[PDB]
């Protein structure tokens, strides 16, 4: 919560470095190591652990249990894919606070779903929030951050989906950030800074990394270096779902096969015409399943 001087043992000056190395909440101050928080200019070791044992206090981040357990929980919003097979085997849609993968082969539809859930993000008929743990003015004036990583990103698709779920396409395209990545370094670079536009006023409630894992696999390509890839594909991952858990914003991404995390996962297959499956063969809490759906002039539907 943005006003840091509310920290016992932290004053006006103290705080001024902290906004400037990066920290407003107080929550990223509670979840640092004495490490990260002392590179900054004058903070040492016992002022850094204090207020960071301080920020735990403030966030109450301690041991839950009974009807506090399922509290913790109705935090998480989802967003719909627009499919309705699809979000009932997400039991609502994809998830806050994780990691939702849709891997397949070519043409099988990853891109399309990325597409079209910048679109629903922007109807609040397509968020299903709990009240009871996801205050309203939390969700409003949500943005996008679609890091397009082979550059099929088509502003024109997603003015198609939206004039096809009859919004404004414009009004799409305002509230969507689009970078251009051309390797593993600017993909994963654009993935930090994502904190900036948070400090700038956005409210980045949807990240998508399409692809995950193409840029990796071709400046990696031999399979000796196959460990370097692993760790900075591996760093790369955490960071995503650091800033899921942190900004309660859903993360998404793709991956094109013919091992990394994430929570959620899906294999993608196109079937007899428009339609496509997606299978859900990864989840904590949810059964293998398939949903059939189609993809159309108005994008996602059935
Ligand atoms: N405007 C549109 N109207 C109807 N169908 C469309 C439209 N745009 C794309 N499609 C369909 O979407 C399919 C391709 O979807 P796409 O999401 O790009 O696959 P992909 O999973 O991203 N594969 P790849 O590009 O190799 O990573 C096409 O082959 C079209 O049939
Ligand atoms: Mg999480
Ligand atoms: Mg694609």
């Amino acid at each position: 919560a943005d006003v840091l001087t509310e920290l016992p043992g932290v004053g006006p000056s103290t705080a001024d470095k902290l906004i400037e190395g990066g920290y407003l909440d107080f929550m990223k101050i509670a979840t640092a190591t004495i490490g990260e928080l002392t590179d900054i200019e004058g903070i040492s070791e016992k002022a850094a652990a204090k207020m960071i044992m301080a920020a735990r206090d403030l966030c109450d981040l301690g041991f839950k249990s009974g009807v506090e357990l399922l509290k913790q929980r109705q935090s998480v919003w989802r967003l719909s894919t627009g499919s309705t097979e699809l979000d009932t085997v997400l039991a609502g849609g994809i998830e806050s606070q994780s990691v939702t993968e849709f891997a397949g082969m070519f043409g099988s539809g990853k891109t399309q779903i990325m597409h079209q859930t910048c679109v629903n993000l922007q109807m609040r008929e397509k968020i299903f929030a709990d009240l009871e743990g996801v205050v309203e003015e939390e969700l409003e004036a949500p943005k996008a951050v679609y890091i397009d990583t082979e550059g099929t990103f088509r502003p024109e698709r997603v003015v198609q989906m939206a004039e096809g779920a009859g919004i404004d396409g414009q009004t799409v395209l305002d509230n969507t950030f689009v970078a251009r990545a051309y390797n593993s370094d600017m993909q994963m670079l654009f993935a930090e800074k994502i904190e900036d536009l948070i400090k700038g006023g956005n409210n980045i409630k949807l990240v998508i990394i399409d692809s995950l894992t193409s840029t990796f696999r071709n400046e990696f390509t031999g399979r000796g270096k196959l460990a370097e890839r692993q760790q900075k594909l591996g760093r790369h991952m955490a960071t995503l779902n650091k800033l899921a858990d942190l900004y309660n914003c859903i993360v998404l991404v793709t991956n094109q096969v013919a091992g990394h995390a994430a929570t959620f996962r899906f294999f993608l297959r196109k079937s007899k015409g428009d339609k496509r499956v997606a299978k859900l063969y990864d989840s904590p809490h949810l059964p293998d399943s398939e949903a059939v759906f189609r993809i159309t002039e108005k994008g996602i539907q059935d």
